[PDB]
């Protein structure tokens, strides 16, 4: 399995910024284009089917798996107070067997079926955030959050609110700034702290896909050939949405 880190030990923005590329680069295939712009577009499905990621701390290391075929979690590896490896999964995106090669460290008795599905809202009502809308939304985003969110499940005895704001963190850190460069953009500007998200943010997330078939199918040398909304405005710019990469839909037109 490739694997990628990203080091939490004072990084810098332009070490985030390369580790957002290098997952873009892992997953696209540089021959495809899409509504005459050159945004990435992710590859079609191969036998390499997962990809690592590893968020080092100078306490230790949790590790994320992601498709690759479209970016979506799948398990974490998190080593508990008694310093067991121990792998957490979603069935629906990924086996136990499967398991023991994307986490070679986790012994089958070590993995862990999830009890909630990898939906935001499912992982959010784990979560039991209290304030405002009761999602994701509420709890911010930006690298000392993921550190501090990342240590609370290192070494630690699982607890379901940690490890479902963990996820809600790492996913959005990971999956959601390769795919929409207004995020990444947020994260850089106010690095390294904690910032707020705002409704723009969910609004782009939940429109991966209408965002790209719109482009694949009703975009023109980057020009919508009517207005979208996503929820931010009417759009017919391409270029207005910043996106770092589209889902695979087949051989362009």
């Amino acid at each position: 399995v490739t694997s990628i880190t990203l080091d939490l030990v004072n990084p810098t923005a332009g070490q985030y910024s390369s580790f957002v590329d290098k997952i873009r680069n892992n997953v696209k295939d540089p021959n495809l284009k899409y509504g005459g712009t050159d945004i990435a577009v992710i590859g079609p499905p191969s036998k390499e089917k997962f990809l690592r990621i590893n968020f080092q701390s100078s306490r230790g290391t949790v590790s994320l798996g992601l498709k690759r075929d479209n970016l979506y979690v799948v398990a974490y590896l998190a080593m508990d107070n008694t310093n067991v490896n121990r792998a957490y999964y979603f069935k629906s995106e990924i086996t136990s067997a499967e398991l023991t090669a994307l986490f070679p460290e986790a012994t089958t008795a070590n993995q862990k079926a999830l009890e909630y599905t990898e939906d935001y809202q499912s992982i959010e009502k784990n979560a039991q955030i209290t304030q405002g809308d009761k999602s994701r939304k509420e709890l911010g985003l930006g690298i000392d959050l993921l550190l501090t969110f990342m240590e609370a499940v290192n070494k630690k005895a699982r607890v379901v609110k940690n490890e479902a704001r963990f996820l809600l963190i790492a996913i959005q850190m990971t999956a959601e700034v390769a795919r929409f460069r207004y995020i990444q953009n947020l994260v850089t500007k106010n690095f390294p702290n904690k910032f707020d998200s705002d409704n723009k943010v969910i609004q782009f997330e939940v429109s991966w896909r209408k965002i790209s078939t719109a482009i694949y199918g009703d975009a023109k040398n980057g020009v919508f050939n009517k207005d979208y909304d996503f929820g931010f405005g009417k759009v017919r710019q391409v270029k207005d949405l910043q996106m770092g990469l589209l889902m695979y839909l087949g051989k362009p037109k």
